């Protein structure tokens, strides 16, 4: 069961269009599709909502922390509602997947993502939460990652990411209603088959 879906972000209009906000794009779409608009809730350091997904009560969070303090919002909300790490799905931009691809993951490393690193920390050094990895591709120069994730994608890459986010939203209904195997069998086939 998933009780909390988190879309990682930096705050402000300055970052709303940047690759590092890709997880928030996903959560914004869930909010739109379930007619549950995200609104500031300062005790959880973010924007929150609540949706019915496949007959299950699921809370939404897009932090208003800087990305490196995402764990403060996720822990405050998870602790308040007595939600355990394994009941959290964290959506984030993923350098290791191309634009147009998304995958689910349970546990594993942060892939150098400053928001995942802070969540692992603030959940009690527990990496065993679900992730939605939204592919953004990688810069050619591994030195220039910050400039890349804090950049706006070109329109052709934005359209691919929007398509992957749309598919991941559709697969989230399946994840809640029929489980992680079924949701993964669909999502990981999206550009693979
Ligand atoms: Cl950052
Ligand atoms: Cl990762
Ligand atoms: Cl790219
Ligand atoms: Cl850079």
């Amino acid at each position: 069961t998933i009780k909390l879906i988190v879309g990682l972000a930096n705050p402000g209009a300055e970052y709303a269009a940047t690759r590092h906000n890709a997880g928030a794009w996903y959560v914004d779409l869930l909010a739109d599709r379930h007619r549950a608009p995200l609104r500031e809730e300062s005790k959880f350091f973010g924007y929150t909502s609540r949706i019915n997904l496949a007959g299950e009560d699921v809370r939404l969070l897009v932090p208003t922390t800087f990305m490196n303090l995402s764990g403060k919002a996720v822990a405050a909300m998870a602790t308040f509602y007595r939600i355990n790490p394994d009941e959290i799905l964290v959506a984030h931009d993923e350098l290791d997947l191309p634009p147009g691809v998304a995958k689910f993951k349970l546990g594993g490393g942060h892939g150098g993502h400053n928001g995942l690193k802070d969540i692992i920390s603030k959940l009690g050094n527990n990496p065993n939460f679900h992730r939605l990895r939204v592919g953004i591709g990688h810069p050619g120069d591994k030195n220039k990652v910050v400039g890349f994730v804090l950049g706006k994608p070109p329109a052709s890459e934005q359209k691919l990411i929007d398509d992957a986010v749309d598919e991941a939203a559709r697969c989230t209904e399946i994840l809640l209603k029929d489980g992680l195997t079924k949701a993964t069998n669909r999502l990981h086939a999206f550009k693979a088959q």
